[PDB]
């Protein structure tokens, strides 16, 4: 009989959370849990935001002395560098590729206004990887956080050394100067103001059409979890984000069991699936619902992902492989 | 004195249900029903996802031979094909333009990528119903069901050939590779799902600009009418769509029913019209309520409407003819 | 220590009421009320829409001797002309910026179809006003009420020569010929019926994008200003606008007020922005929340316009200036 792989028509994949870290305490103490919990999350070692102003040169040294090191032991641990209208953005980016005993598993650009400013940082890491003889391009993420970025968005999907985009919330909101209340930084508005929610959807929308990965912004509640857990889980299911952001070692785990796989998908899928092949992929009752191959797709994404990441896949599925 | 139509500031029209069928059973009774309703809604013969895969070549002759044949009373009978990187589809076209003693009423291209594949689709089949002898052209209508059409969708909309853009809702859900629940896939999600209302909002606003029919996708729902018949109602009232697919034939009359004019509307439109051409088209007050010229559209449009469509108006209504 | 003003990353200003007049009758109202207001509100002398048809060149030359008159008591006075597919639009400029004691506060233009009509427009404005010797150029407002000014609507927001643009939710509404219902004209369907939330968030997003005005449709809603003065929060607090046309003299106050500043947001914001200074401009922890230079960016501009504004800041946040 024919298989799903050969009858049905037609992802991008990094951990699910990704941890900012920006001091040192803060940084040794995740390198530490992430050797612990193992890498079901990404740590970043931030410059920007997450770090006090004015030690710009002594922070990215920092930085560069922990990637790679003893803390450092997966390679899943990133950087977020300067903005592009930043004086120190250049210096960020060669102090840290020098020094740094692994390249970063990413690097993070901040604030893009304009699609040329994300290609020219890109290149400019391209550049000086390639003379310092590093093996492998750095992987880039980007910001989308201003009005430019937004409305270009997916112009900045679109482009090559791009592996993610992250929404950047408070600074979103910021850029409206007043006009998007505080309260759409917290949750629920941070969903359900039309502006904002407008913004995610672009994103997330623009991502998936170039199989880039959506990261959702951090929750800045530090006290309720429940609330951190809520996010996460319609980042997920409503907005299709497959990554989010954590600021605090314990929003991790609620970030992480909320991206989850769905087990319960898996024998459905199957289910379906048998019946197609023996339709000869027509299409099918199932559960007063009819199916074809539009929505076998779906389920065959399902099964193939289940069986990809070592889940258990029923042994009845074994002539869809 | 003056008539809205000559004072007033300026639309695609299809029967309100597009009917699949995609085998030979299901051809006949479709044909055999749109006989005893007349022609309230169109038939699609299916070739591609209503139909099981393998018999490609006899399935486009089966297709062809209904076309325009007894079964085909009203030459509202259409066909659906396989797509551009499908090795069957100018095969399906050469088959049916050739063998069809009339042409179809439509031809519908699936899973378009890039706006170029449907232009080139659209040509080819103008060459071919050129070099036939075939009289007028072949209207077309396109799938925007992956993410490469939804991102042009806009595009899409514009093409000349194209009369009518369809949401392929279980193929742009599969597109998303899981990041979208199957619950998108069903009401109320296919509504309320962000990326989804998303989507069908981008098809509609599409086609609105254009002049071009947004055709909505099927309820896949083949027991509860009553869930049919709702979601026929909001892609009716909420998103703007004008015409809906159906895949089960006790789903067409809920579907045609869902779409029937408003009588409700023309007795309003009388009275607010009336009052507006006695103030000499300025602004007017009618039940707490300003209205002016850009409202008045509104109400002529719905009068134009049900004259036209010979739907009784009232006498009063004669100075504004 | 550091200032916000030289540590954070980075609008547009017009009054928030535009109220409508388009009788002499009216007009010499508003202007009354205006004086006795002050200028809490502009005025738009209007020549389209708000007008009865017939009497094009006495119309003009009413509003133009208007303009600057002593009715004309802050300079806050415009006009709307007729459309780029009318005869008389410029006609309407020649006649008015000819006889216009003062030039307008600015010129609206309606039905925009195509970013070329604008601009073609806004660049016979200047010309005029540059051979009548008038001295500065007069600003030009768009309204987005169609499909093609929707579709282009961030190109609109980039004209050089335009401050805002507006909704015209009434002809946005006709504009689709039945297919979103006249509720939709009305609260909550205004806010509610996906496709005009949609081209209402457009427009928003364009003109943030641009620092342009965005400018709300009014309410015609004339009796009940319970409804009003709620239009003008749902405006403001979720869809980003920062201004509301008026259409009776008793919405100007429900409007001005929704639209008044939330002093209760400047102590928190010192508060935060003070804590902020002393961390270094590092993250810091407020109220179970986490800020970094992302949110403080907001309750800068939040002092910021405080200030500029003459309202009153603490005393306390003196080292943050
Ligand atoms: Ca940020
Ligand atoms: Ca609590
Ligand atoms: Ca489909
Ligand atoms: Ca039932
Ligand atoms: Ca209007
Ligand atoms: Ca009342």
């Amino acid at each position: 009989a024919l298989t799903p792989a050969e009858v049905l028509f037609d992802p991008a994949v990094l951990p699910a959370c990704d941890h900012y870290a920006g001091s040192e305490k803060l940084m040794l103490k995740s390198l530490a849990l992430q050797q612990q919990l193992g890498p079901v999350f990404d740590i970043t070692l931030d410059c920007e935001d997450g770090a006090q102003v004015g030690r710009e040169a002594q922070h990215a040294e920092l930085v560069a002395s922990l990637l790679g090191s003893e803390h450092d032991r997966f390679g899943r641990v990133g950087v977020r560098i300067h903005d592009f209208d930043h004086a120190h953005w250049r210096d960020d980016v060669r102090l840290i590729l020098r020094a740094a005993k692994r390249a970063p598993a990413y690097i993070t650009l901040p604030k893009i206004r304009h699609v040329h400013d994300a290609a020219e940082m890109v290149a400019f890491i391209e550049a000086t990887r390639r003379e310092l003889g590093i093996a492998q391009p750095v992987p880039v993420q980007l910001l989308v956080e201003t009005h430019g970025a937004l409305t270009r968005v997916f112009d900045l999907a679109a482009l090559p050394g791009v592996e993610a985009l992250s929404f950047g919330l408070m600074d979103f909101v910021s850029a409206h100067d007043g006009a998007i209340p505080d309260t759409a930084m917290r949750s629920p508005g941070q969903f359900d103001h039309p502006l904002v929610r407008r913004a995610k959807l672009e994103i997330s929308a623009a991502c998936h059409a170039y199989g880039k990965v959506p990261s959702h912004n951090v929750s800045t509640e530090v006290r309720d979890m429940s609330v951190v857990a809520n996010d996460a889980a319609r980042a997920r299911n409503e907005f299709g984000y497959t990554r989010m952001w954590s600021i605090h070692p314990a929003q991790i785990e609620a970030i992480v069991a909320a991206f989850a796989p769905r087990d319960e998908e898996i024998t459905t899928a199957t289910e379906i699936l048998l019946a197609a092949q023996s339709a000869q992929w027509g299409p099918t009752r199932y559960h007063d619902t009819l199916h074809d191959r539009a929505s076998y797709r779906y389920y065959w994404s399902v099964l193939r992902r289940a069986q990809a990441t070592g889940r258990a896949v029923p042994q009845d599925a074994a002539p869809l492989f």
